[PDB]
């Protein structure tokens, strides 16, 4: 994906729809939901949008929808794509470029995450404080190879990557609507999959200081920072990570999507919140 | 390789054997004479077979034998491929599917590693409980790419992957024969190579809960988890890791392979027994 | 690139030099200068040199200069190759087979890091004592692919790669010169980058034995020690690592380039001695 080619789909869509967000999010596994409660809708199937991936996975509807939530303009990845389908990270990110290209200055990022931390309950929300980027680590990183000015620097800082004020605030939020007890803040990381993690996998995360366990966000959340967005990120824990030998594991692809999908109210009405105050302050 | 590729090698190999094995074995370096001790046996260098990858490994003769073991029909890949010799792990652990599409039920998977539990000896077997996948964590996966659902599902837990029942009887096998204690359980992971770890590297891998360090294994029985297959596995410990700027350090392939060679009477008593109990159990 | 290939280029540059250097220098961010201390020079533009690559990074000049260091003939890579150029490790580290088939029985390897041990002070410099290869735990290796023996061994240790009597000698000539207070030793890690690291990444690290982030190195490391080389490395220490939510994050590739630019007197003088050291033990 070339700067050139990333500005077409940006202008594809933009002759499109009169909408101008200037937040995107995406959404994750059980997090499909919040693209429905937009109104006044422009709606795209990603296998209709020139050099778009498609979403393989099940509970990833695959379209990127313009909207209002609660009256403020926004763009919805409603369906990720994730590095274990076969999409290099890049790929996986590009859409955030499309974002930016648009106008966007701010990424909600959205996912469905086992909790490691044995603290959490399913159905908890913890907001995404920092992150540990294993992948990167080893060389597989988004922004590998040539860098365009364009986007951003060649390097760049991590500091307040998860912004601490629309964490503190997403605080505040929290026991507006009385989820302040099911509310989290720890740290996540993203593992290759699709496989769930074995038991010495959780024990060695979980001393290393991760609190939730995924396969996405965090390219897509590098990608964001380098092209200077504002990032705010949380993980719906849809279940809890097997700690021992002795433990009954019953890790579900649907339930976890079920977790999310039966929480929809709330995670919308939370949603809903921090782009008002992202709105407002701006 | 696609499912009617795999099914073709699958095909090649049961026009051309009568022998229909309910158990696969993949022996690593210095266990290649478990291929050996198969009676009335059906042999076929990996250069013959459609679409094989070879072995360029010494101590890795390069042929898959089917045959019985203590009369039991098996089928037996002596010697295997390893990453570090520029095979993706979906090449590496491709013969695995092969035994699916055969009808192996169960793999057993052998290696040889190097003990970062300084409790351990050369010549230790340490029953594999549970690995640590860092090539996973990093996006380096067997599985990554669309999922065949022929195979198996887009997503699955890993508790019990190393069957608990399995290396219980293996536990009371050793005690049979006299080897309980050269017998040990343990953690292991397989890492890139082709050189050895450093001092810091072992430190490390020891505080993360690695008991046992190789560079196989793991993605193959990753892929037969994701068929359904019953796992059991081993290491051979050929070689203590060195654990100080002090120790001498003294890491020879030639030696490493030596260590299973002057165990072969042991090592085949030992897995015909694990062969055996699964025999009489279906 | 080929043994074939790189006999091409040790002849191109053999041909057009007089200079039979036995040791070669890496120059990395802020290091540059080294190669502008040589005397009676062949400067080599990356440009020109058959099958080369080019440094894209700001501060690495991207010339190959044979000199004489204090009167010793070295062969000086002013300026490097990184990962997250899009280079493969093995292409990042091609240069070290090249000093091999020039002759070069030293390789001399700076770079700058950022300190992850609290106790460290910008403009220290850290001997590499050891390193910690995340890349290679994942398969992400120089060596990965088929071996030519005329380089050197399919597998090979680790033990003593940083050489133990040079890192004894830079502690002698940093009380020499007057730079004891300033130089430290210990362990160092090449993460893909391009990125800097979070604080939960830098608490990782650190946890894990890491005193020394960095981007480079590692393989050029494993590289030389392949080929039979004898290694010295050290690390410039350009910036501290961010250790809290609270501290304020400068980190700027500019300031980190000019780091080693303000310490350039000192630099080629402590490199000197050491270049110094092993054509008098030679
Ligand atoms: O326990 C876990 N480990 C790793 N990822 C997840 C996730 C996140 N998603 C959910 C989805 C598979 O259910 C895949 O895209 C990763 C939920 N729970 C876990
Ligand atoms: O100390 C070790 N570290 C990593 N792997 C091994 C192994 C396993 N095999 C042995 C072989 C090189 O001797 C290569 O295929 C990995 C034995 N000892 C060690
Ligand atoms: O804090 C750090 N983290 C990772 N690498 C470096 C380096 C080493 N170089 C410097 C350069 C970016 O300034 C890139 O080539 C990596 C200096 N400081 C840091």
């Amino acid at each position: 994906y070339t700067y050139d080619t990333l500005q077409e789909i940006a202008t594809y869509l933009l002759e499109r729809t009169e909408l101008r967000p200037k937040v995107g999010i995406i959404c994750g596994s059980g997090l499909g939901t919040l693209a429905e409660q937009l109104t006044d809708v422009d709606s795209f199937d990603y296998e209709t949008i020139p050099h778009f991936p498609v979403s393989t996975v099940a509970g990833h509807v695959g379209r990127l929808v313009f909207g209002y939530l609660a009256g403020v303009p926004v763009m919805c990845m409603q369906g990720r794509f994730h590095h274990y389908e076969g999409y290099p990270l890049a790929k996986c990110a590009m859409p955030v470029r499309v974002m930016h290209l648009i106008g966007c200055t701010h990424l909600i990022a959205t996912n469905a995450a086992g909790g490691a931390n044995p603290k959490y309950r399913v159905g908890d929300i913890m907001l995404i404080k920092d992150h540990i980027n294993l992948m990167g680590f080893a060389g597989n990183n988004p922004l590998q190879g040539p860098n365009d000015e364009r986007f951003g620097p060649r390097f760049f800082g991590m500091a307040n990557t998860y912004d601490p004020k629309l964490n503190q605030q997403a605080k505040v939020i929290a026991r507006q609507i009385g989820i302040e007890n099911e509310l989290r803040e720890g740290v996540y990381t993203c593992l290759g999959g699709p496989n769930f993690e074995t038991v010495a996998e959780v024990k060695m995360l979980s001393m290393l200081g991760v609190d939730a366990i995924g396969m996405s966000t965090v390219h897509e959340i590098i990608t964001a920072r380098h092209c200077g967005m504002t990032c705010f990120a949380f993980s719906l824990i849809t279940n809890m990570c097997t700690m021992s030998y002795e433990e009954e594991e019953e890790h579900c692809h649907d339930s976890i999507v079920g977790v999310g999908k039966n929480r929809e109210k709330t995670l919308g009405e939370f949603v809903s919140r921090i782009v008002k105050h992202i709105h407002y302050e701006a």
